C-alpha cells in the first residue's frame, strides 16, 4: 500500500489515486513575492479553549492527535472561511535531519517539519461528507524550526515510546492545542487538497508565516517513531512529506502585508 519509500512514495501515488495529478493538489511551493495581500481577508478565529483531545495513534504513516468532533469544541472560523469548521485531529510531517520535512515550502525553504491541524466544515455534518465538498475542510498549516524547545509539544514527544509502531495507540486525553501555535496569525492561504492519499481535493490552507521552534531532542524522538508494525524488520519513521505540487491556476493570498 502507499508509504514513503522508493516504491511506495509520492511519485507513485497516482497509480492508485489519479488525483495526484489534479488541478489543486497540495503541497505547493508559497512564493512570498508573487502572493498578493489581499485586504478582503480576516484574522483567523482560533478558538481551541474547550478542545478535547482523546487519543495519540500511529497510523503507520505519522501519528494523529484525535479530537472529540461530536460538539463544537475546537473550532476555526475567520480567516477566508464561510462558516464553522471543527478540529477532528492534528499531525506532523517531518525530515531524517533539519534541512527537510516540511511538505509546503517558501521560496523553496524547506523546515524541518509541519504540523496540519485538519477542521471539517460543520455544513457538511461529519469529516467522511466533508472531504468530498471542495470547501470541505480547514487544514492550519505551522512549520516547525529547530532552537529552543516548544513546551508544549513535550506532551507529545513524552508518549511516542508507547506507540513506536503501525496500529498503536495511546489515552492522551487533557491535551492543550493552544501550545503548538506561534505568536502570530499571519496567514497565507490557497485551495488544495489533503496531501496523503486519498488526495482529495477539499481543503482550504491556511499557511501560517511564523514558524514554531522546537528543539533538536523533541524531533529526534518523532524519528525513533517507525512506519512497520510490531515485530516486523524496523523501518524509521522519517522523511513522510509529499514534495511540493504544481500551483496550476491558482493563487496564493497574504493576510498580511
Amino acid at each position: 500500500h502507499w508509504g514513503y519509500g522508493k516504491h511506495n512514495g509520492p511519485e507513485h501515488w497516482h497509480k492508485d489515486f489519479p488525483i495526484a495529478k489534479g488541478e489543486r493538489q497540495s503541497p505547493v511551493d508559497i512564493d512570498t513575492h508573487t502572493a498578493k495581500y489581499d485586504p478582503s481577508l480576516k484574522p483567523l478565529s482560533v478558538s481551541y479553549d474547550q478542545a478535547t483531545s482523546l487519543r495519540i495513534l500511529n497510523n503507520g504513516h505519522a501519528f494523529n492527535v484525535e479530537f472529540d468532533d461530536s460538539q463544537d469544541k475546537a473550532v476555526l472560523k475567520g480567516g477566508p472561511l464561510d462558516g464553522t469548521y471543527r478540529l477532528i485531529q492534528f499531525h506532523f510531517h517531518w525530515g531524517s535531519l533539519d534541512g527537510q520535512g516540511s511538505e509546503h515550502t517558501v521560496d523553496k525553504k524547506k523546515y524541518a517539519a509541519e504540523l496540519h491541524l485538519v477542521h471539517w466544515n460543520t455544513k457538511y455534518g461529519d469529516f467522511g461528507k466533508a472531504v468530498q465538498q471542495p470547501d470541505g475542510l480547514a487544514v492550519l498549516g505551522i512549520f516547525l524550526k529547530v532552537g529552543s524547545a516548544k513546551p508544549g509539544l513535550q506532551k507529545v514527544v513524552d508518549v511516542l515510546d508507547s506507540i513506536k509502531t503501525k496500529g498503536k495507540s495511546a489515552d492522551f486525553t487533557n491535551f492543550d492545542p493552544r501550545g503548538l501555535l506561534p505568536e502570530s496569525l499571519d496567514y497565507w492561504t490557497y485551495p488544495g487538497s489533503l496531501t496523503t492519499p486519498p488526495l482529495l481535493e477539499c481543503v482550504t490552507w491556511i499557511v501560517l508565516k511564523e514558524p514554531i521552534s522546537v528543539s533538536s531532542e523533541q524531533v529526534l524522538k518523532f524519528r525513533k517513531l517507525n512506519f512497520n508494525g510490531e515485530g516486523e524488520p524496523e523501518e524509521l519513521m522519517v522523511d513522510n512529506w509529499r514534495p511540493a505540487q504544481p500551483l496550476k491556476n491558482r493563487q496564493i493570498k497574504a493576510s498580511f502585508k
